[PDB]
């Protein structure tokens, strides 16, 4: 029985290596990684791989791994797929811990923009969780943490993490991670998957996929949201993506809204993540 080596980058930056039968469906590998991580609340997570165009794709757990990675290496990342709107309602602290690790990478990477003060507050909870109570013996006036808190570090930010860290004495790791998440969940880009697109007029926009629906971003002043319940049908055709909207009260007809994606793979990818969000957050 022939086995393929899999490598998975975990959210702590370490690498998990295992073997699966070469005809294995994604669920097989996902189950191995989740067992490694001691993770029971698996529904919020998934594996990503990079396609021949170097685009991130979700590994479909129902489909053969070989038919998704195709010509590429069996190399994956473990990621949050569905960001819970209320992390306090997760059943296990360890689920919240992995969600914190994902959000820390969202922040450092710049995918999740964040004010100075919220960067310092999130950093202070991370430090409290991982090191425990503030110790002056470990930080002089010139302290620069090993912890990565932001896309760009300043001394002022390091100073502010330390000042807030002092305020958290007595806080336990689950308690600090819960505070981290109560702040992070409020950020306007929390759990938003962004896709470059053009509107039916050719104007460059971003489409955001999240718990609360499909968002449009255009020129800042020009924003729109389609809550998932309003969306009856998601479709793609060539380089185009469509949402069918329920008729409004007293309106005769449904409405279809159309967007142009970079290419056909990008339209199919946006379609699949929307359908998945629509189903997940309909049920959650
Ligand atoms: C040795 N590292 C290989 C790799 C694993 C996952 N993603 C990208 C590269």
């Amino acid at each position: 029985p022939k086995s393929m080596q899999c490598k998975v980058i975990l959210l702590d930056g370490s690498e998990y290596t295992c073997d699966v039968e070469k005809r294995s469906r994604g669920q097989v590998l996902f189950d191995k990684v989740c067992e490694h991580l001691n993770l029971l609340e698996k529904d919020y997570f998934g594996l990503t791989y990079r396609d021949a165009e170097n685009q991130k794709n979700w590994l479909d757990p129902a489909k053969e791994i070989k038919k998704q990675v195709r010509s590429g290496a069996w190399h994956f990342s473990f990621n949050v797929k569905f960001y819970p709107p209320d992390p306090a309602q997760l059943s296990e602290d360890i689920t919240r811990y992995y969600l914190c690790l994902q959000l820390r990478d969202d922040i450092v990477s710049g995918r999740l923009p964040c004010s100075f003060v919220t960067l310092a507050l999130l950093g202070s909870y991370t430090v409290q969780s991982e090191l425990g109570d503030y110790d002056p013996d470990e930080c002089g006036s010139d302290y620069i943490s090993e912890f990565r808190f932001a896309p760009n570090h300043t001394k002022e930010l390091e100073d502010k993490v330390i000042e807030l860290h002092k305020s958290h004495r007595g806080m336990t790791p689950a308690e600090a991670e819960m505070h981290f998440l109560e702040n992070a969940k409020k950020l306007s880009m929390y759990g938003v998957d962004l896709h470059h697109a053009k509107d039916s007029e050719g104007v460059e926009i971003m489409l955001g996929v999240c718990a609360s629906g499909l968002l449009i971003y255009r020129d800042r002043l020009r924003i729109n949201r389609f809550a998932w319940p309003k969306v009856l049908k998601i479709s793609y055709k060539r380089n185009n993506f469509y949402i069918k909207i329920r008729p409004g009260e007293f309106e005769q007809f449904e409405s279809t809204i159309g967007f142009k994606l970079p290419n056909h793979r990008a339209a199919k990818r946006l379609w699949k993540v929307c359908v998945e969000h629509h189903t997940f957050f309909r049920l959650l």
